[PDB]
């Protein structure tokens, strides 16, 4: 309908109102000091999960405003905290000030273009400085203190975080199932991932996640891609009778013919799922065959002649679960047979001794890899089912934080990295002194979770910052012990990329809050 | 429903009202001093671009005779922006001065009409000053110039459309893609473009632009006009099997048969476009032989007795993208064959020679230097994935401006040259004393934007006006600069055909509203 | 009674608002083109006035909070007019000026206590600069070019100004009176005058200048405190049977008998006015000796066993007329015995050669001043009551600016002077930014005034204020004529005093209100 | 008390809506078709006029905005009848069509003081082209025929005009009365009159024309400034054990116990009514002298230690009649010693002969013309007493119509 425009500071300040509420809720809650946080459900009882985000999902703003602004922080924030996997609060809490500084500036009526490239700038040069700054991961121990970082103090999580990780190896996927019972179980499942991405957001499946968890699929695989239904249809007909949800491996699933009656005859009425064979060439055809092995269920190609029509469900093979997300499709575990599997793993084994050539050995050790290195499960046990269904949220987040943070590296937490890296930007200096204005409040910006951190302690975060700032290196303050020492030691580090991804994040939406002159609403 | 109707002077009221309110954001905006403007949405959270033209957009006025007036600046500075590419906001700006004198005219009870004749024909001068006075584009340092005034000082755009249009050549046509990572990148396709119109709106696809883009689409090629549905039918229903949009190539694709199944039945459940083959005759069937190479799909014709139920999809080509506009349709990347596309290019280019004729040698140099060309593909990068869609959208801008201005040849930017006109302007006489206020309103306009840029500045326009008007040839006043030096040594120039494009639809609208005595709306 | 209690931005928006109705209302007075303002009056038909202070005097708000603003600043700036003779209406300008930009700043979350000292600096240099530009006004030729100047260039009243002044003292006491013809005259009596003024602003008698005017009054020297009026009867009633009105100089008159019923008693039967004994201590005692031979009166003191129960009329002195004001009472021709005056004027000569100390020769002198000094009075003549009356009332104007010209001199006027001192202070700094930026708001403050006068004459004040302010010296803008030059050659000029107090005065109320936290009204 | 303030535009909707109203209202009588205006009475029966001066004293509105402007014009109006006897109603029109497009320049964004400018100079320059376009009235002839146009056509009230104006003067002194009978009477006596009105407007007396008329008053000169009574009692005690009304003229009258007791206190037991001397300065006292002399009466001055409550009636002057109004005193007879103000004459006569300058030549010359000019008596006389007295309302409208002309011309 009629939209109701403002702009100038008018629009600045109720997007300001909006940031600060969400911030607030989010930046207390931030930090093993705050509490978890639980959100009312309408649906029924509160929800409980240890999520700064979920409390920014929670808050709406009545004024649309304000909450278009806080919308605004929210969905950045995600983003970041998909990446980093982590550090979704901290990205909102850097935003929040950098906006509001920024806003400030606009009062001032500097140009508020030149502090958003400051603060760009800022930005910029305090990502080198962390990137120096990280230190590579520590060992499993270092794991687990990191597990536990996600954790907020569940040492468990860590534990078994670390525990998964040490066994499936870090490299090797993990994956969280809930747990059959109050008591975690560990183990190690037959699968193989390969990454590809779902033909469809469509096909996406119930949880919010949009990964897709299939129950029992049944896995078809064809290197040639489907051109039409029909073909397909018979297939599908006995799958259906089956009931059992459908996984479709064609080198291309031809989007419209199947997807468009898949997704739309098939509501889930039906279940079906289409990847896209991994690999490419020979390779593909041969992961096609790992893959196949380890399923269980055969491939039909052209060049065989096999018939898709021709061939039945026994063709397909079946998988436990399978789990697909948009970069990568996974099987938790074929069927399979224990000894096909294996024999396959030793011919393809044999195969890369045999290449002379790297690139022969690296395709076929990557095949064998796969196939070798299998699935971990994690099982979450809970007092109760609403606790399991909590604990595995939080176990899952710490599972990818753990696993972004040991590739990328830790750094000392507690937006220690922010807080030393901002002293060396200050120096910096900008094109004009708009710009200069900019850059420091960015480097404003960074101090200030810190300090937040030591608000929920209840010292006052300005001795501490000042503190921190004063020692160079990795000096920062541990919440926890209240005491001084280093990060690394005391061994609470954030990851590189998690801290990297939420600074920039939480930069680009204050910039682009900073600039924007005007907002609009519905009346 | 009923309608309010409103008449006089109440009418003028309320249109120059709403003017005001539209104008009053713009014109901020407008300038590199001024700063980028977010656009609050609904939808999510605000998007910034840095668009005069997105705060009119976002502009709605509740008043229904303000909002109209509104609507009816913004209608027409949206023809003159697609029209130069740039030069939204001046033209509003151009038309609020204007329609404010006007208005006052009226109120003074002058009558309307010779005003409104005394500002065309001031403008008719203007121009032809304005076209005395451009100047050839300078070179690729220029371009990037304009690039960055296109910008908005982004000066990795300019750098990119320098860069892009250097590669690809100024005729060239240029593209742009979203960036795959945040690093930009510039890849040269091949592929042809030939200025053919899309047959129906209807086609023309999702973006605002109404360009449309294919993905992957499927190109058939035929020589003869598809009557009927029935015979295309057929390749359809592969086409569909694929569910790869289907691009259709026809001397003329008649337009109900296809076109409303195509519209009506085919939402996008499949996508569908069709465009007349370029050419006519001889050349036209070489065109399509061109096309056809390059696609790599084949070409039907009755002549051949080919036909097209007969043909399958392998006959159809295949492109990476292909874009559509009214003017003209381009195909990004056919796949086509790299020695196929090369082989035919010679086979053309011995043609060319071969003709004695010049007419044979320019229809096959021309057919051969689309394929030659290709197309250039631009990638930009961001941050994040929104400030990727921002740069893209103010590249796309930048990149139509620099296009437009490098054809046109530059003009002294910071409506440097709208000023320098008005003071010949002024001595020219309308027919009666109506006209010549009229004709010194117009005068008066032009004078206006550049004492807004001023005004950003925080500089008193008057005295930079002033002193502007005294300089003779080239004489400006650099907003960044903050000093005066000649607009085309700083190389700040504006386009001449926005800046006339601007004047004359801002003229136009301000004529029809000074003329329009009443207003009427729905109650 | 119960309290509205107000505290920071909301007792800031409000007092804001009541020193803009005030200072808006004022303004449109100000300059040769000032407009005029209505003033509604039950007594009959509204007065149409220019008189800044006329306008002052009228504004009262209906809201408690925006009242005190204006409350507030009306007293201050008042102080300006009676220090200097002039400067209430430029005060309130500048007033204006400074508490709106510095509320802003404070706003802005600059420390209001900074944002004073910065302004209070600005103002401490630019007064030393003023008295830098200060042309001179000794001479008798500069005396009569001021008076004729203030007499709007009438060179009678300059001559008469400069005769008087010549004939006194540039710092002598000088009265004007009506003529008794057509004639003017000059005349040295035997007089004094002191700074005391009307104990009660209800002793105003009919001159509507805020003064009191006794004709043949008796005075009574008293150095008791009167708070009762018993012992004071007696002398009242002989007073009574004079029909002679009464001036009490006592050494305080307390408001419990006395001061009730000479006011709310004596409101037609008599006319009797009162003020403090000049000094302090035993120079009280002294300076009351002085007058009382001056006026050939005695004076009655308890330390001599003096009773006012016994006060008869031959202890009364008596003067041809006595004028009291705000803050001075004017003895104009005491009844006294030349001898007797002449013998105390030796004595007292006598003391100062025998004086052992600067403190006791200065104020011993300034004594004898008094007594043989005398009084000037000026008889304004002409042809006609009514050129009489309106003449008389130019020679007062005149002989104030003349007075205030030649304490400190003369600068250029137009709000030239303040804007030229002002444009020298651009590098003038302080402790730190918040004091910068207080320093930069006084500054811009001090442009104010001119720009005012220059909107009265419908030109851009912007362009003037960056013309004048470009140019050097006394070179500014001439409203009358409308055109440049030398303010001062072109007799465009104020007393720098009225300039400075101005300033001061504005600049007072300014820091109070920019460092005020709390307001307290009745609901 | 808290005030309203408006700026601008908004004041100036404001003012023209009051000055419309009041405008609308009295331009209905203008002209020989005009129609009538009803105004109510609380005191009985509506009223039914075309005196246009008669509607604008009625009009005051409800906003105080509106009424301001209304005020306004209403003021500055009212001084065209007092300076030429007439144009009020003709000033009320111009000025709301001065002020109706003014005000729509103004808003169209033009120069306030540049329209005014421009409108001040037509003016200037419509004056001089007036003056130019005057058909002059000097002669007797002339004076008649302007005369009876003013009295609608009455030969007689022309007549009348012209013989009294030759009787005494075309800038002579001329009075109206009452007739004894049918025919009229005319003769110049002992009189004189001085720009000096009444100073509280609530001295106006049953002459409902806004003067005040005092039969045999018995006239007080004090040339000191009377603020308090008590001086004075003495006198007025006198004078009320007469019965005679009173006239003080004196150097001022202050509104503080004098003013203030003459009129709130004397509002039937006594007539008193008060003016300003003539004059400023030295003349103040001279031309008192002439006063004095001319009604018979002393002046009582403090330079001579004069003391006013020692005033008996013998230092009273008389006069058959006195008339004041808004801005003049005229005494009708003054019971003055015919030889002593011959000899005043005289007396000032031959100062003027050794008068060292043009301006005391002038202002001398201008007593004399007082004292030895006289006034002349206008004795309306008729058939009956309705006649007597509608004629004579005629003849002082015609009188006032006819000075007019003579001066400016027609
Ligand atoms: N004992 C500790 N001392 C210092 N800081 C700590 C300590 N333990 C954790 N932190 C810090 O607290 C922050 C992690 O908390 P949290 O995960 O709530 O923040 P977040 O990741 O931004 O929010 P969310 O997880 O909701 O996105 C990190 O900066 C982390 O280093
Ligand atoms: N440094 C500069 N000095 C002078 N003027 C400048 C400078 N850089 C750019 N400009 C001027 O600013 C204007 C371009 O800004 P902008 O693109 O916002 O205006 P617009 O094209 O009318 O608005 P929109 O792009 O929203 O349609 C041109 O007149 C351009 O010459
Ligand atoms: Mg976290
Ligand atoms: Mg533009």
């Amino acid at each position: 309908a009629a939209k109701d425009v403002k702009f100038g500071n008018d629009a600045r300040v109720k997007m300001l109102r909006g940031v600060n509420v969400l911030a607030d809720a989010v930046k207390v809650t931030l930090g093993p000091k705050g509490r978890n946080v639980v959100l009312d459900k309408s649906f029924g009882a509160p929800t409980i999960t240890k999520d700064g985000v979920s409390v920014a999902r929670e808050i709406e703003l009545e004024d649309k405003f304000e909450n278009m602004g806080a919308q605004m922080v929210k969905e950045v924030a995600s983003k970041a905290n998909d990446a980093a996997g982590d550090g979704t609060t901290t990205a909102t809490v850097l935003a929040q000030a950098i906006i509001t500084e920024g806003l400030k500036a606009v009062a001032a009526g500097m140009n508020p273009m030149d502090l958003k490239r400051g603060i760009d700038k800022a930005v910029t040069a305090a990502v080198e400085e962390l990137k120096a700054l990280s230190v590579p991961c520590s060992d499993s121990k270092a794991i687990a203190q990191v597990g536990t970082i996600s954790a907020n103090s569940d040492e468990t999580v860590g534990k078994l975080i670390a525990e998964a990780m040490d066994k499936v190896g870090k490299e090797g996927v993990i994956t969280v199932e809930d747990g059959t019972g109050l008591q975690d179980e560990l183990d190690v499942v037959e699968g193989m991932q390969f990454d590809r991405g779902y033909l469809s957001p469509y096909f996406i499946n119930k949880p919010e996640t949009g990964a897709v968890e299939l129950e029992s699929p049944f896995i078809l695989l064809a290197d040639k891609k489907i051109s039409n239904i029909r073909e397909m249809l018979p297939v599908l007909e006995a799958v259906a009778k089956a009931g059992k949800p459908l996984l479709i491996i064609a080198e291309d699933v031809e989007g419209e013919a199947l997807a468009t009656l898949v997704v739309n005859t098939m509501r889930g009425i039906v279940k079906v799922a289409a990847v896209k064979a991994p690999g490419f060439g020979d390779r593909r055809k041969a992961m096609l065959q790992d893959i196949a092995t380890l399923t269980g269920g055969t491939v039909i190609s052209e060049e065989i002649g096999m018939e898709l029509e021709k061939a039945t469900l026994e063709d397909l093979g079946q998988a436990k679960r399978v789990v697909i997300n948009k970069d990568t499709t996974t099987i938790i575990d074929g069927v399979g047979e224990e000894a096909a599997i294996q024999g396959r793993v030793a011919q393809i084994r044999q195969q890369i001794e045999e290449a002379t050539s790297d690139y022969d050995r690296e395709k076929l050790q990557e095949r064998v890899a796969k196939l070798a290195g299998g699935v971990a499960v994690i099982k979450v046990g809970a007092a109760t089912e609403v606790e399991m269904k909590e604990k595995k949220a939080r176990v899952e987040a710490a599972l990818h934080a753990t696993r972004a943070a040991v590739e990328e590296g830790v750094v000392a937490g507690g937006g220690v990295a922010l807080i030393r890296v901002a002293s060396k930007l200050a120096d910096l200096r900008g094109q004009n002194e708009d710009q200069n204005v900019g850059i420091k409040v960015a480097l404003r910006a960074m101090e200030a979770p810190l300090r937040q951190i030591v608000l929920n302690c209840g010292e006052e975060p300005s001795v501490v910052a000042n503190t921190v700032k004063g020692g160079d290196g990795n000096y920062g303050y541990n919440a926890a012990t209240e005491e001084y020492g280093n990060m690394i030691d005391m061994g609470i580090l954030d990851p590189t990329k998690v801290t990297r991804s939420a600074l920039q994040y939480a930069a680009s939406v204050a910039g682009l809050m900073i600039t924007t002159e005007c907002m609009v609403t519905d009346l």
